[PDB]
């Protein structure tokens, strides 16, 4: 068996064609994943014989398998990574919109900063743009601690304090409308790992995005933090007006949730580390690159349903129309875009439309429904004149 | 190529009625439009009880390439004796709810018996189960809303469609001064202006009926005329809506609300049956192609944007719930029918006149919990990882 | 007494002094409770103590009352003065736009502005175009309220209708009040409920006649037409209303728009509907013919409503501005009452934004900023403000 | 002119005898307006008796003639008291029979006063006074403060720097021009809170708020309950989210201080009034301003008729509406169960239950108020000339 990938790839073959034909099927030599086959290929260091491939190849055979015969969602990356240059180039050149002023750490950021990362259920990986630049989830995260609360907690006890639908501050039954509202957040904030500070709260809350995200690069910004908290009128009188509705559960310190709510919002991120918290999310709660179960089926699927009616603000509705992809954006210019049993992926660009959604983002997100059947709706079998990249 | 068939079902003669019931087995029935050639066939043949390589090959010839896949499992449930199992038990506990209303504001509904129950179920590729009451005739009521919406996306697109309605749910009129969606009284009455305009009412209803008739794959589909007349006397409501909707400027030039009001009415008295039904939301699952004529009904374009809304708007005030536990495009309607649409595998229609507090079938929501319940078609759900649930599809 | 006024005025009494001293008294000698003294004086140029007293003993109480300074502003020469300065400053206001949505009202013309003020004691003056014929539209809704109250009670009114502004249905499910069209709808439907459509028409028209003490009432057949041709929101709220069942049992909801539609058209000038101003601030009673036109319940009800939601969206806005009850309609009449001392009409074509008569608008405020008129202001001590009562 | 008087009530006049007479026409030895006379009467008693004969008359009522010949001559709003005053006797009875309602337990100080407690005070445009039930119990004005505080506003930065802060109508926590609805709203309250004394500290404002209110009620009782004032900024969740919303919507002027405002608002809720002392603050609005025993000059005619305007409209809470239809009159209510009832040109009153009903309002006070409607003609509406059953204590 490791045999035959070695006559698939001639008496010897060098490592970088290996390595090559490797990076050619999307994947990553630093993917986690790969690690035994690459500390090997680190102690036999250039040509390989059968023996020594086999003696590489053992442990991670199985993937390595599957990439070289193609049986990966999107066999054919290296055409499709192209068409994602494409759609990131046409996006790259909307120049309007606004960025973020009202915290002076929003406003720092260029303009001009684009990029995007896809990363697909079987670990393939693409990026292009700025996708190494850190920046903040702010709302993004709401999707996140969702679903974290709905994995511990579960889906009857986390929606007794939130509800299930868009809106159009609490609705008929005195409960923040969904868990993508900054009212439905902050009731979701206080359900997390009840009965420990805010520090251990915090650390937990840090590993679980470090699972998402397979150990990629996660952060905290303590400058947005602190702005954060001098600027948030707005959440305080959420959090006091939820206070006196009685919405969070007994025993709760209202203030010291906001400013975990803060802290979370100040979580910083990149479109690469990012883009594999959308994969887990996209791939039923295991992390594609890592393989490990970061979150419950039960607590994926919530998410994915609110994201999709709630997750663009005022713009879901025409967003679920007509993109039809779940999706969580924030002040940052994020936005967090999952496809379902295919990939996922973080577009980052600071402007903002009317409506506080990423510009180049939003058309982004357009075009990529516009050239492949990713809408929720579109037809397998029957696309029309769009592209499939599953085949 | 018809031999390889041949040879699948042991000795030289094959008796007839043996490939008739492994033919039935794949939940095709015989009656099947894609069938027909090859049971004329069988029958003409069968005139003058066993085959061989050659006679098999003489019947089967022409259809050859769809009883391929059919015994070969290649269609999206494989496996349908199986999953046609559990259908039945879902059924079986769902009858077990006797709750609800029948809705008396006419007396056609209030005549239907609070027992009927019934599913139906038509795969994309044409795969059929029953059970309970499919035989019965039932007006579609709204469940014709997403029907008549895609007819009109189909022809006038999708542009100019939504220049009249809106494309989201609500919490008359939205910020735009449009229907808040198709999904609406309000809404369904425009779209019921746009289809075939410039021409009469009588040729209007035709084009739709023909049209769903494609849909159905030429299964039942009917017009009840004692529910039209009654609706029409009781129709206040809408009436106050086609008014209002004419103050607002809400229809395309030259429209007639008095004239539309009319067509919407008799559009709600079509009536069908479960099975025949079940075709039709196929079809919708199917991408617009008839999965049991395999021919071109609706735009994929069309068959999408209504899908959108039946996921959303489709369930009246449970839409929300609706889409979250169920995750599934649906429809219903006062006459207790749920047009249900799994995109990629089947459609349905769950019919029982008992209606709850938020004007949906008991038994219909009910299966439909339980269904996506028991089986990964929830909408959000992972193929990949479904953790306890089951995948028919294997 | 008859003896005691004719010296108030030698021995001899030329007619025409008379006849002047009592026009400065702001009353008219057309006056219906004068008629018999009016009788009298063609009955018969100078007269003395015995034929003055001949004419004049049956209105005696009235005469004296007037030459006495009894009347509720007794200065009225004054006052007048100080209308016609408010008229003047409100004339110069051009700006809106005459309601396009009929003929009938697109026709007026922008620069049609006058002003009718009839007192409780039937003082009378007219400045601008008071002779005009227009159609009272919605200033018809607190009449045929009054109306409605009048003959059922409050208690029975009120179970189809709202007591209070909005900001189509309340949470009792009915219309919000009888200012607004879904109300008015209601109430018209609850006039004379036996009758066909022609005597229930009759029956408002003779009302409206005693209400104006017998003056200028009229109809447009041509507005009604119009009407009735354009109702689709009328139409639309009374299907609503229809299904939501707030008319009484029995009612013929389509009917009833056409009585709706009739009511709208009915026609007034400034004059003749100062005079139902005048009866609604005089407690029921019409100031020039001394009759008992509505009850005091209804008066007290309508002047309740037309203050807080009388002017459409601007209503809050006029209550605490303005602070008098009053009506406006699109033919850009506004019906103006000041309790316990006079009722007005003010009639311009053009609208404002709020759908308000402009110069009616800039009228009433410059009236309650000259004068206490306001709802709240203080009769003891007013500041700066004007008192004609004094 | 004292001459005359003095005849109008033999040869010579017992100072009992002109003292039980003075008191029917429904004014009190205590009014400030008679310390002159009432002085004199004491000195003069002292130096002689028990009797006054024209020329002593003369001393003693000279100075205060005015006042006392208008009271003799019937002149006042009201010229028979007792008959009135029998008549207020019998509503208070008969709404005393109403034990419906709950008294408000948000926090202790509202919870400690019993629901037997029940009490109306009356005070004319002239000063006439009448008080039954229990009048003399202090308790805390909470929303009764909002149309005081109002005016006060009006009254130093005038209508439109006022209302460009706030709402001048109903609402149905902002308006469609981003204000608070009205001034009878907490949102609007906060508001009209944060225009008020300016530049200064919080014990500055409260002190220029409490002369203030001196002045109204004629320098009787207007005290302080810090015990509900603690309690109030503890369970001020529900104000302080609308403080934040407040102050994030911009609604406060420039460099205002919004917890600060807050705490200002709950000491403003706290203060204490008793129903004798706070009928003085209605009939002073009733009088235009000017307080009725004082003769002073409390506040401008503008900021009065902007207060009735809205406490006629904004008063009641969500019973305004059928308030202002039925009862017709400008009032105010709050938790503690006290109504500020205003009757223009006529008197003012304070009505005083602790239980409320489901709108908030205490049921006696709203039982005595239909009640009072139904007697007399004071409803806005009502006819002078013309009305039906009704009474109209103004004639004689
Ligand atoms: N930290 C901000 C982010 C707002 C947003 O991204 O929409 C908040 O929670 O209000
Ligand atoms: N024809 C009925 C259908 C009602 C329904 O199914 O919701 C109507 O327009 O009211
Ligand atoms: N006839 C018009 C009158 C509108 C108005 O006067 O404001 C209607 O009923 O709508
Ligand atoms: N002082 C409390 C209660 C006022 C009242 O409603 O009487 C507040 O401002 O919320």
């Amino acid at each position: 068996l490791e045999d035959l990938l070695f006559y698939t790839i001639q008496e010897k073959i060098p490592v970088h064609k290996f390595i090559t034909a490797l990076k050619s099927t999307g994947l990553r030599t630093s993917d986690p994943r790969l690690k035994e086959c690459m500390d090997m290929l680190r102690l036999t260091l250039v040509m390989l014989d059968k023996d020594l491939f086999k003696k590489c190849v053992q442990s991670n055979i199985v993937l390595l398998t599957q990439a070289f015969r193609r049986k990966f969602v999107i066999p054919d990356f290296m055409s499709f990574t192209s068409h994602i240059d494409e759609l990131y180039e046409s996006a790259k050149k909307q120049s309007g919109g606004k960025v973020a002023d009202y915290i002076p750490q929003l406003a720092k950021f260029s303009p001009d900063l684009w990029g995007v990362s896809v990363c697909t259920v079987d670990g393939q990986r693409h990026s292009i743009g700025d996708t190494k630049v850190p920046f903040c989830l702010q709302s993004c995260v709401k999707p996140l601690k969702y679903a974290i609360a709905v994995n511990d907690l579960g889906t009857e006890y986390v929606h007794r304090y939130v509800g299930k639908e868009p809106s159009g501050f609490l609705n008929e039954d005195d409960k923040p409308h969904n868990p993508m509202v900054n009212a439905g957040a902050i009731v979701v904030t206080s359900l997390i790992k009840q009965g420990v500070n805010n520090a251990e709260k915090f650390d937990y809350v840090m590993q679980f995005l470090n699972k998402m995200a397979g150990n990629e690069y996660v952060g905290f910004s303590n400058a947005t933090f602190q702005s954060e908290r001098e600027s948030g009128d707005r959440n305080f009188a959420i959090g006091y007006y939820l206070k006196e509705k009685k919405c969070f559960p007994e025993g709760t310190d209202m203030v010291g949730i906001l400013d975990f709510y803060f802290q979370l919002c100040s979580i910083e991120v990149t479109c690469e580390s990012a883009s594999v918290m959308a994969a887990t999310l996209a791939n039923g709660g295991f992390c594609p690159i890592t393989g490990e179960r970061v979150l419950s089926p039960e607590a994926v699927r919530n998410t994915l349903s609110l994201m999709h009616s709630c997750g663009m603000y005022d713009f879901s509705g025409q967003f679920a129309f007509h993109v039809g992809l779940p999706a969580k954006s924030g002040v940052a210019g994020g936005i967090l875009l999952v496809v379902p049993n295919v990939m996922g992926m973080m577009c980052w660009s600071p402007p903002l439309d009317k409506m506080g959604n990423s510009v180049k983002g939003i058309h982004f997100c357009h075009d990529l429904v516009s050239l492949c059947n990713f809408h929720n709706y579109d037809n397998l079998r029957h696309f029309a004149k769009k592209l499939d990249p599953r085949r």
